[PDB]
């Protein structure tokens, strides 16, 4: 057989290839081929959306966002893994890949959002990590102040109309102590929405951020990190394998920390992730199921650990010595994701999307006021 799988762009399919090479070595008479999507994961949403919608058979597997599986089961775009007990991977992916009793997926790998920082300029500077936005943009004037260095950001963000700009919103708006729903229902609190949209605003207003921060997707904010021309970024923790690379220029002077809270709140981060699910039109069920449960193994999520930077869905890996060996902060990180807030679940997740990260998106490229972005997301989000 030869097996057809979509992976994210940003999620190192090179890598995937490894394993992919590794499970053709030992699976004679089946061939994998990867087809490489859009970087981020509403365009990826948008372009599976197409190739489902019209039930075409050519994608076996599927890589899909922890955000997917309500939208997926609710269509019936996937084989459920009947009767799979997911007990192996962290209790919160279990959960996600779960949705009313069916197993839709297997765990590819864990995400969430974290500060990556320079710490060669705050060791330089003698700045401590800081732990709340206003403690940030202090550090960020002390170092720029002494770098005389045009071309370092305080701090990148993503306000690009993209899946991250949803996670942009969410963090301080979940650092405050709210949540978007409550009891099923939109719990929508203006002040804290208000309050996420000026933060990120007062960033660009303060010259921290660019002015054109709502050019700024994922991938950027990683490929302007390594180029060494941010002092912190907010990303996933696959960009620490691109910071460690051959291109660039920042080996050995990254940090890792918890991302600051608003003043008064906690340190809280998004939930992020992958699964692999099987197409319900793939004619190849059988022999994709073999490869997820491949993929979805203990030793490819190592592999793909000291690889590719992606978090385990294992617990274990997280301490595993050759795991910690090449990424050191790996060994703390699992308080982090099994504490990461989780985005709204829901199969109109698509909807959610588009209007938070439009109006995020809007009010970094000064369109609208944050307090009209708020009305508008709340009247939006309302009907969806
Ligand atoms: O970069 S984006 O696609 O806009 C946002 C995504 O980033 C990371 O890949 C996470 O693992 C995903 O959960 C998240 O949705």
């Amino acid at each position: 057989a030869e097996l057809k799988i979509f992976v994210s762009s940003q999620h190192q399919p090179d890598i995937w290839r490894k394993a992919l090479d590794q499970y053709e070595a030992k699976t004679p008479g089946v061939k994998v081929v990867i087809e490489t999507g859009g970087n981020t994961s509403e365009m990826q949403a948008q372009y599976l959306n197409t190739v489902m919608s019209a039930k075409d058979s050519s994608l076996d597997v599927l890589m899909l966002d922890v955000i997917r599986p309500a939208q997926f089961a609710t269509a019936g775009w996937t084989s459920d893994f009947s009767g799979k007990d997911l007990s192996a991977y962290l209790p919160t992916y279990a959960e996600a890949n779960t949705v009313n009793g069916k197993i839709v997926a297997l765990p590819a790998f864990a995400d969430s959002m974290f500060l990556y920082y320079r710490k060669d300029l705050l060791d330089k500077y003698g700045i401590k990590p800081p732990t709340t936005w206003d403690e940030l943009k202090e550090a960020s004037k002390k170092v720029m102040e002494g770098e005389k260095n045009p071309e370092l950001q305080g701090l990148s963000f993503q306000g690009k109309a993209i899946e991250g700009a949803v996670c942009t919103f969410l963090l301080p708006y979940w650092s405050e102590g709210k949540s978007l729903v409550e009891n099923g229902k939109l719990n929508f609190d203006n002040k804290a929405a208000v309050d996420s949209l000026k933060l990120w605003k007062s960033f660009v207003d303060d010259g921290i951020s660019k002015k054109n921060i709502s050019e700024v997707a994922t991938d950027d904010t990683r490929k302007e990190f390594q180029a060494g021309k941010v002092l912190f970024a907010v990303n996933w923790s696959y960009a620490w394998t691109h910071f460690q690379g051959k291109e660039s220029q920042v080996n050995d002077k990254v940090g890792v920390a918890r991302l600051p809270a608003v003043k008064g709140g906690e340190q809280t981060t998004c939930l992020g992730g992958w699964e692999f699910g099987v197409s319900a039109y793939s004619k190849q069920q059988d022999e994709a199921k073999k490869l997820v449960e491949y993929l979805s193994s203990q030793d490819v999520s190592k592999f793909m650990a000291i690889n590719a930077a992606l978090l385990p869905t294992y617990a274990a890996l997280y301490k595993d010595a050759d795991v910690t060996k090449t990424i050191p902060w790996f060994a703390d990180a699992l308080p982090v994701v099994e504490t990461a807030k989780a985005r709204p679940v829901t199969p109109r997740y698509n909807e959610v999307s588009e209007t938070i990260r439009t109006t995020v998106n809007g009010v970094l490229a000064g369109v609208m006021t944050p307090e009209d972005g708020a009305k508008q997301m709340e009247s939006r989000l309302r009907r969806v």
